[PDB]
């Protein structure tokens, strides 16, 4: 903990949008350990509530500073502060479901901020988030590597269902530090390995708790090239 | 190697098609061990070559039996033999390309024989594929799970582009064994690890060599849940 981002770190949450024209609003906090790549939230919709949709798809949108890193793979989110990051994704469901976010990192009074600007359209009336009929996520990979002096990430996700079934999604993020580019190393091609789970939910999943592991790495399988 | 599928095998490879308007016609041939998950092909461009495109396209449309499988996941495309199995996939390009592929895999006199169909369309002229200035892909990790009977999977992948950057793509298969519903075991979700290698390459690319190690697991990262 000898440095900006500490051994043991806390966050603060602030997401606001629509999802389908249903405005809502919610706020977190929360703590983990940023090298051993683990978290956990306490998130409570504050306005909107009780969302009209599944508090899934909100998920994976509300904190790249807890991600554990090997050696080889430099920490792009890390050595970002004290001034922080930002990043924008869109993801899309097989069913026609849009989701677009914003994100703003910060670090205020050793604390990690985050803002979140978030727009859905398109979810089927009839479809398993609308009808709330969604049971948390599997756990994904996220693929990574530097573009447009950013990082770009992609995701392919899949959402229990009510009966056994899934709900397929793909996204791609893209991330970009707010200190100079000459100034960090930047990471190369890698992934990120995810397992967001939902611990607790309570008052028509007006309160919410989940938690996420993330570790960065590359592929485990050896190559005939001798490459990463 | 005492039954159908042995500790090794041998491959039979038939593909024809056209991208971007182009016709042409490639064969090829191989071994691997189906149970270390790793596979060696010798590929020739019969017609059409030199192909105004990049073979790298063409690179993932070249063998599900080859995968390794640990303990949990049961093997979907072994189980399907003698009879053999199908699949289908939409490959898209971030920059326009589209691809579409249709493959039988089926077992003859011991050996695995690969009749593949394959469109392209849309690979903007001045894109790295029609340039031919791609240099390889790296590894990926494709998600599966059980949908309308059969086995579908979702990919991410970069392919390495010359100067230093990559391009994106993601596809969906859908693989459908040849035997009954109710007889083999279907797996549940779970990845792939993938990394496809090229060895060899000669005459403009009208002769290749590839190989690619793919092994079945479960995400390594621990479950609060006790989920697998």
């Amino acid at each position: 903990m000898n440095s900006l981002i500490k051994e043991n770190m806390r966050m603060m949450v602030v997401m606001e949008g629509s999802v389908n024209g249903y405005q809502f609003k919610c706020t977190g906090e929360g703590d983990g350990n940023p090298y051993m790549g683990t978290q956990t939230m306490r998130i409570k919709v504050v306005e909107g509530g009780p969302l009209p949709f599944a508090f899934d798809i909100l998920a994976t949108s509300f904190s790249k500073t807890f991600i554990k890193h090997t050696k080889g793979i430099p920490d792009f989110f890390k050595q970002s502060f004290p001034e922080g990051f930002t990043w924008e994704r869109v993801t899309r469901y097989e069913d026609g479901g849009v989701f677009t976010v914003m994100q703003d990192t910060s670090l205020e009074d050793g604390c990690l901020v985050y803002h979140a600007k978030v727009r859905g359209v398109n979810f089927p009336s009839n479809g398993a988030v609308m009808q709330k009929k969604t049971k948390g996520w599997e756990p994904s990979t996220e693929m990574l590597y530097p573009a447009d002096g950013g990082l770009r990430g992609y995701s392919q996700m899949a959402l229990n269902v009510d009966g056994g079934g899934y709900l397929s999604c793909s996204f791609e993020t893209t991330y970009r530090s707010k200190k100079t580019v000459e100034n960090f190393k930047m990471p190369g091609f890698h992934f990120v390995d995810h397992r967001l789970e939902r611990l607790e939910e309570s008052d028509k999943e007006m309160f919410v708790v989940q938690h996420e592991h993330a570790v960065a790495k590359f592929c485990d399988l050896p190559s005939k090239l001798g490459r990463l």
